[PDB]
């Protein structure tokens, strides 16, 4: 699913993610704009042989499991096929446990990029939450 921008803003929220370890709402919807343009369903292959997954490109090299990835660790406990549905709990709930430690939303590059340090407010603006 390719999730518009409000209407990926609400759904985050409706899953928690609104301020969820400090993070206001606007570093979820950025990093999911310029991680995966908001598509559920992409994906990018490493050199490492490992793959990102979902809105918020999750590697399988540490969460998830794809029988593929040379020393993969599954850390979220899921296929990582469960992280490309419309539903996006699967990915929401990775995500937490990813966030919720190590460096913040700094674990996703693109939000290091383009998100941190702007008006990260701004993807929220006029949004009907």
């Amino acid at each position: 699913k390719v999730f518009g921008r409000c209407e990926l803003a609400a759904a985050m929220k409706r899953h928690g993610l609104d301020n969820y370890r400090g993070y206001s709402l606007g570093n979820w919807v950025c990093a999911a704009k310029f991680e995966s343009n908001f598509n559920t369903q992409a994906t990018n292959r490493n050199t490492d042989g490992s793959t990102d997954y979902g809105i918020l490109q999750i590697n399988s090299r540490w969460w998830c499991n794809d029988g593929r990835t040379p020393g993969s660790r599954n850390l979220c406990n899921i296929p990582c096929s469960a992280l490309l549905s419309s539903d996006i709990t699967a990915s929401v709930n990775c995500a937490k446990k990813i966030v919720s430690d190590g460096n913040g939303m700094n674990a996703w590059v693109a939000w290091r990029n383009r998100c941190k340090g702007t008006d990260v407010q701004a993807w929220i603006r006029g949004c009907r939450l």
